[PDB]
C-alpha cells in the first residue's frame, strides 16, 4: 500500500495557519466542557487514535485517509467519546471545506497542544480521504489492563522504540478517564489542561494503591485523588521504560523536544511525501499572535 501525500490544491502555509487560528478561537470559546477542562485534551486523543490503527506491515490504517468519518471506526468501542471531538471540529470543517478529514483531524491535535502550551509541533499537509472499504477494522488499538510487555510488544506495530512509547504517553497527563467511555475513572495530576511533564513526576513521586472501580476495573489510585491505568504505571514496573519516566521528571525540556519528535511521526506513519513537496509547518499560537 503506498500513500502519497497530495497537498489540497493551491494551497499554501497562510491558509492552514488560518484553519489553526479557528480552532485555536474555538478551543478558548467552548471552555465549560467537561466540567471546564475544554476540549484540548480529547482533541489529542482523536489525532492519536485516528494514527494509531497503522500496521506498518502492510501501511494499512493511519492517519491518510480520514476513515474515522465512517461508521465502522466511528463506532469502535475503544473510540468511545470521541464524538465529542468530532462535533467540535465539525463547524470548522464547513467553514473550510477544502482541508481533506485526515488533515482537519491531525491538525486539531496538533493545535491542542501548543495552545496548552506544549512544544511547537512541525505538520506537514497533503492527507487525501479514501473510501469506506479502506476503513480499518475494529481491534487496533490497545488495552488499558495489561502490563509492560504487552505496551512495548503493542507499540512495535507502529515502530515506536522504547523512548517514543515513554514521551507519548506524558500525554496522560491531560484530561482524565471517563467510566462511562473506558470503565476507568479520574485525572491523572493536577494540570490537566496544561502541557506539562507531571505525568512522570506523579508516577514516582506518589503514593499509589490498587483499588477498584465502580466499572469493576482495577486501577492505581492515590490519595492526592488521582489515577492511573495499569498501562500507564507499567512504565515503573519495567527497568528500561523507569529510567526514560526518571529522565523526563528530570527535565521537562528534553520531555517536550522528545514529545514533538514522535507526535509528529506518529501522524505521518503510512505516508509518502514527495520531494518537492513543502516543509513542515511551524504554526504560530494565537498568544504569539496577540490574538
Ligand atoms: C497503551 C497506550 C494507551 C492506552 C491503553 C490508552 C488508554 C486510554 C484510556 C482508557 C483513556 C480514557 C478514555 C476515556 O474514558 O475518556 C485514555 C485517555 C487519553 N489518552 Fe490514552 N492511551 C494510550 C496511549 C495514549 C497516547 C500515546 C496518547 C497521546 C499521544 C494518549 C492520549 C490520551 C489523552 C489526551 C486522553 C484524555 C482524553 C480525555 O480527557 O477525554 N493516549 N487513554
Amino acid at each position: 500500500l503506498v500513500h502519497v501525500a497530495s497537498v489540497e490544491k493551491g494551497r499554501s502555509y497562510e491558509d492552514f495557519q488560518k484553519v489553526y487560528n479557528a480552532i485555536a478561537l474555538k478551543l478558548r470559546e467552548d471552555d465549560e466542557y467537561d466540567n471546564y477542562i475544554g476540549y484540548g485534551p480529547v482533541l489529542v486523543r482523536l489525532a492519536w487514535h485516528i494514527s494509531g490503527t497503522w500496521d506498518k506491515h502492510d501501511n494499512t490504517g493511519g492517519s491518510y485517509g480520514g476513515t474515522y468519518r465512517f461508521k465502522k471506526e466511528f463506532n469502535d468501542p475503544s473510540n468511545a467519546g470521541l464524538q465529542n471531538g468530532f462535533k467540535f471540529l465539525e463547524p470548522i470543517h464547513k467553514e473550510f471545506p477544502w482541508i481533506s478529514s485526515g488533515d482537519l483531524f491531525s491538525l486539531g491535535g496538533v493545535t491542542a497542544v501548543q495552545e496548552m502550551q506544549g512544544p511547537k509541533i512541525p505538520w506537514r499537509c497533503g492527507r487525501v480521504d479514501t473510501p469506506e472499504d479502506t476503513t480499518p477494522d475494529n481491534g487496533r488499538l490497545p488495552d488499558a489492563d495489561k502490563d509492560a510487555g504487552y505496551v512495548r510488544t503493542f507499540f512495535q506495530r507502529l515502530n515506536m522504540n522504547d523512548r517514543e512509547v515513554v514521551a507519548l504517553m506524558g500525554a496522560h497527563a491531560l484530561g482524565k478517564t471517563h467510566l462511562k467511555n473506558s470503565g476507568y475513572e479520574g485525572p491523572g495530576g493536577a494540570a490537566n489542561n496544561v502541557f506539562t511533564n507531571e505525568f512522570y513526576l506523579n508516577l514516582l513521586n506518589e503514593d499509589w494503591k490498587l483499588e477498584k472501580n465502580d466499572a469493576n476495573n482495577e486501577q492505581w489510585d492515590s490519595k492526592s485523588g488521582y489515577m492511573m491505568l495499569p498501562t500507564d504505571y507499567s512504565l515503573i514496573q519495567d527497568p528500561k521504560y523507569l529510567s526514560i519516566v526518571k529522565e523526563y521528571a528530570n527535565d521537562q525540556d528534553k520531555f517536550f523536544k522528545d514529545f514533538s519528535k514522535a507526535f509528529e511521526k506518529l501522524l505521518e506513519d503510512g505516508i509518502t511525501f514527495p520531494k518537492d513537496a513543502p516543509s513542515p509547518f511551524i504554526f504560530k499560537t494565537l498568544e504569539e499572535q496577540g490574538l
